[PDB]
């Protein structure tokens, strides 16, 4: 089996991209985040403390012929930004653009934080890293990837995002349309759970390739591109007036200004992130100082590819016994 859906940025911005899912029987339609970087896939339902819902989509497992209760199970997660939602837990049909996975658990929110509340675009996450890091006790549950892997033509999904445009998620078939020349796969760590692999340098600009390890993780729910702190500090060096501000957390610069593009090294193969991929506008509505895409790493604790990076790339994510990491230009 295969299946394909289309990604949607959420706003101008690209912050984060969303993806419809049928749920249940009749189907319900919701839009999830799907987040290579977690592995619960959990939802705003009709479970969902009434004034932590502002406009999103609910699941009603009562409407639902085929869901069931997966009786005691909770669910509690955080995330990178100290977001954070629990639940409990329904097992129902679950199918991603034509591709159905019967019996998955279905995390169904009771609380959700603020954050949740305020992107009314956002119904729930599609987590898609290893299921190692899935949260549901007592019995740890396997993400709509790893149930649908067996039945998959391949054991493989694909990411292709848009820059401000949408982009494509299929499962289980590499689209040989979707990208130019070769795609260049990389060893996977699944130490921690995450589609952990190590880049093998930068560039910024017209500027020389620097060759370093660099350790880091693709994370499709992941808005920006974290690296270590020289890396950053070099790449703003080359933008008049950039600099890291306390005030707004992160690297700002001018929004007069043209910013290099930033090339990441995948073996012996290149990823090109266009400047523009890395301008996220002003701070606030009418500044002149605007966000940069490319920020410290340091105090996350890990390196993240995330969507910055990975919309400039057509990228594999090889779910076979022997997991790894393709990245190809497009
Ligand atoms: C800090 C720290 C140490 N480590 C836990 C950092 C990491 N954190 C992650 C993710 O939690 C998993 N992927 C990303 C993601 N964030 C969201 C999200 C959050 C709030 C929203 F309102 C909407 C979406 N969705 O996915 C971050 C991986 S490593
Ligand atoms: C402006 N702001 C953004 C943000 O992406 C929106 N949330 C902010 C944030 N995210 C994280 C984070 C993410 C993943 C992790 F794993 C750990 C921390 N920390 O701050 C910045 C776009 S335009």
């Amino acid at each position: 089996s295969t299946g394909s859906a289309t990604t949607t940025p959420i706003d101008s911005l690209d912050d984060a991209y969303i993806t419809p899912v049928q749920i249940g029987t009749p189907a319900q339609t919701l839009n999830l985040d799907f987040d290579t970087g977690s592995s619960d896939l959990w939802v705003f339902s009709s479970e969902t403390t009434a004034s932590e819902v502002d406009g999103q989509t609910i699941y009603t497992p009562s409407k639902s012929t085929t869901a069931k209760l997966l009786s005691g199970a909770t669910w509690s997660i955080s995330y990178g930004d100290g977001s954070s939602s629990s639940g409990d837990v329904y097992t129902d049909t679950v199918s991603v653009g034509g591709l159905t996975v019967t019996g998955q658990a279905v995390e169904s929110a009771k609380k959700v934080s603020s954050s949740f509340t305020e992107d009314s675009t956002i119904d729930g996450l599609l987590g898609l890293a290893f299921s190692t890091l899935n949260t549901v006790s007592p019995t740890q549950q396997k993400t709509f990837f790893d149930n649908a892997k067996a039945s998959l033509d391949s054991p493989v999904f694909t990411a292709d995002l848009g820059y401000h445009a949408p982009g494509t998620y299929n499962f289980g078939f590499i689209d040989t349309t979707a990208y130019t020349g070769s795609i260049t796969y990389t060893a996977v760590s699944t130490k921690q759970g995450f589609w952990e692999w190590t880049s093998t340098g930068y560039a910024v600009g017209s500027g020389t390739f620097k060759s370093t390890s660099i350790d880091g993780i693709a994370d499709t729910g992941t808005t920006l591109l974290y690296l270590p702190a020289t890396v950053v500090s070099a790449y703003w060096a080359q933008v008049s007036g950039a600099k890291s501000s306390s005030s707004v957390g992160g690297y700002v610069f001018p929004c007069s200004a043209t910013l290099p593009s930033f090339t990441f090294g995948v073996g012996s193969a290149r990823i090109v992130i266009p400047g523009d991929y890395i301008d996220f506008g002003p701070i606030s509505t009418g500044s002149s100082s605007c966000f940069g895409g490319i920020q410290s790493s340091a105090g996350i604790g890990i390196n993240i590819f995330g969507d910055v990076a990975l919309k400039a790339a057509f990228v594999v994510f090889n779910g076979a016994t022997t997991p790894t990491l393709g990245f190809a230009s497009k």
